[PDB]
């Protein structure tokens, strides 16, 4: 690679490692914020729009219930998520602003991106044109080059985790499955339609799973549906492992060729995982129009700007029951979460 890229990534890794080795902790508290709206809710956590009472800034606060994290065997994953997020810095990664814990919950306070999930926009328009899909894909390629150079695997690429910001660029959110891995790792995680075959088959897998997931994402952006779609997970998994994918006739030949190379079942043949690494992707004809530096510098005009009224607008998110943020009188699971 150009010495320019090598030197950039060396500095990126140095800066990451300093924060990785000495993580920030306990940088705000709950009563510094007002709750505005619940933006998402799951089996062990929620995301809420909050406002800082002194500065007036809006943030997305992820709240994890310690007891449920333990019950669902997510302890290490939650520690990974926060330790990684506090240490990374890249234009297409959502910024962690504060973190803290209390007797009941873990809190990560992040930039709020009012444009909403790529998923919503994709489903509302049907499919993205190839230029539009390529603009987003280029951001993911650069983000994975950054993450992988820090020995990080992301492991949850899907349209719901990609927020569209005020300039129309992507912000990757949700580092719940991200992990620092030199070599292989084994945990079954991700989302069914996006899992690489080696995850399904319970192998020791590596960063090549992220490049597989990029193939799934690009297909879904350009087609409007994912390549291995089926009604139940087991049927999805059978399709993933089969080595068979069908492409819409509207796909360009270049798109089909790139996707066949990202969706290689044999991980030793998969683009992003060959001897030339990410450059096989960056140099592919489908990316011939992409100015990688201009994308990194946010100098390209985006395909669209989401419609929203301001930094507190929640219109691009959907409606959930509002539930308490209860804090027990007694500390729960203190030992498990000491490092948070
Ligand atoms: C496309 O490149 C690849 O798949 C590389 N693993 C090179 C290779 C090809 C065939 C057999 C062995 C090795």
């Amino acid at each position: 690679e150009q010495e320019s890229v090598k030197e950039f990534l060396a500095k990126a890794k140095e800066e990451f490692l300093k924060k990785w080795e000495s993580p920030s902790q306990n940088t705000a508290q709950l009563d510094h914020f007002d709750r505005i709206k619940t933006l998402g809710t799951g089996s062990f956590g929620r995301v809420m729009l909050v406002k800082h009472k002194e500065t007036g800034n809006h943030y997305a606060m992820k709240i994890l219930d310690k007891q449920k994290v333990v019950k669902l065997k997510q302890i290490e994953h939650t520690l990974n998520e926060k330790r990684i997020l506090q240490a990374v810095n890249f234009p297409f990664l959502v910024k962690l602003e504060f973190s803290f814990k209390d007797n009941s919950n873990l809190y990560m306070v992040m930039e709020y991106v009012p444009g909403g999930e790529m998923f919503s926009h994709l489903r509302r328009i049907g499919r993205f044109s190839e230029p539009h899909a390529r603009f987003y894909a280029a951001q993911i390629v650069l983000t994975f080059e950054y993450l992988h150079s820090l020995d990080l695997i992301y492991r949850d690429l899907k349209p719901e985790n990609l927020l569209i910001d005020q300039q129309g660029y992507i912000q990757v959110t949700d580092f719940g499955f991200a992990k620092r891995v030199k070599g292989r790792t084994w945990t079954l995680c991700g989302t069914p339609e996006y899992l690489a075959p080696e995850i399904i088959l319970s192998k020791g897998y590596n960063k090549a799973v992220d490049w597989w997931a990029l193939g799934v994402l690009i297909y879904e952006m350009a087609a409007g549906y994912p390549p291995f779609f089926a009604d139940q997970p087991i049927q999805i998994y059978e399709k993933i492992v089969s080595g068979k994918v069908r492409f819409p006739s509207h796909f360009s030949s270049d798109l089909k060729d790139l996707l066949r190379n990202l969706l290689q079942v044999d991980l030793t043949k998969r683009f992003g995982n060959l001897k030339n690494g990410v450059n096989d992707i960056k140099n592919h004809k489908w990316f011939a129009t992409t100015d990688w530096i201009a994308i990194y510098q946010r100098k390209v005009e985006a395909p669209f700007i989401p419609k929203f009224k301001g930094p507190g607008d929640t219109s691009n998110f959907d409606d959930y029951e509002e539930e308490e943020i209860r804090v027990s009188i007694n500390e729960k699971c203190g030992k498990e979460f000491t490092e948070f």
